C-alpha cells in the first residue's frame, strides 16, 4: 500500500514538472506567433499555457498534500515554494505576452528560467527520497 | 537478484524523465532566447541558445543510454521509436536556434512545427514506456 502511494506520487511529481515547462514553452511560442502575425494560432498556445499551468499546480498541491513522511516535508515544502516561483515567472510570462512587450518578457523570463533549473535539481532529490520509502 | 532489475528498471524511467524535461527546456530556452534577441538582449540570447544546446545534448545521451538498455522486446520497439524521434526533435531545435541567430523569423516558423509535432510524440512515447517498465517491475514483484 505504500508502495502504490509512491507511485502515484512519482506520477504527479514528473507530470507537473513536464506540464509546467511545456506551460512556459507555449506561452513563449505564442508570443512569437504573436510577433509573425500568426494571431488565431497564438491563442491556442496561451490557452494551452493557462490550462497546464492550472493542471501542473494541482497535481503539485497533491504531492505536497501527500508528502507526509518526515524525510520528505522540508523537501516538499521547497518544492511548493520554487513551484511557487516558477508559476509566476510563467504568469508573468502570459501578462508581457498579451501586452506584447518584449522588454516585459526579458524582465521575467530569468526568473522562469532560474527556477526551472532548480526544479530540475530538486526533483532529483525528491525521486531519491521517495525511493528510498 | 529481483533488487538488481528493480533498481535498473528505476534507473530507466529516471533516464526518461530526466531527457524529456531537459528536452522541453531546451525548447523554452530556444523560444524564449528569440524573444530576448528581438528585444535587443543579444548577451542573454547567446547564453539561452548554449542553454538550449547543452539541454538537448544531455537529452540526447540519455535516450542513447535508455536504449542502450532497453533489451527486452516489450521496450525496444517503444525504445527505437523514442530515439528515431528524438532525433527529429533536435534537429528541428537546432534549426530553431539557428533561425534566432539570423534573428529570422521565416527560418523559425519553417521548423517550429518540425518541432513541435516530434515533441508530441516524444512525450506520448515516453508515457507508453513508463507505463511498461512499471509494468516489468510489478511483474517481478508479483
Amino acid at each position: 500500500t505504500e508502495l502504490d502511494q509512491t507511485a502515484h506520487q512519482s506520477d504527479r511529481l514528473n507530470n507537473a514538472l513536464l506540464m509546467a515547462i511545456r506551460s512556459s514553452a507555449n506561452v513563449s511560442s505564442g508570443f512569437i506567433e504573436q510577433l509573425g502575425g500568426h494571431d488565431e494560432s497564438a491563442g491556442k498556445r496561451m490557452a494551452l499555457s493557462v490550462e497546464l499551468n492550472n493542471k501542473s499546480q494541482a497535481l503539485v498541491d497533491e504531492f505536497v498534500e501527500n508528502a507526509r513522511e518526515p524525510a520528505l516535508r522540508g523537501l516538499a515544502t521547497e518544492l511548493q515554494a520554487t513551484f511557487a516561483e516558477y508559476a509566476k515567472a510563467v504568469a508573468g510570462q502570459r501578462e508581457a505576452t498579451r501586452q506584447r512587450s518584449l522588454e516585459q518578457y526579458f524582465k521575467v523570463n530569468s526568473d522562469a528560467g532560474n527556477a526551472m533549473g532548480r526544479l530540475q535539481t530538486l526533483r532529483q532529490q525528491l525521486v531519491t527520497t521517495l525511493s528510498e520509502r
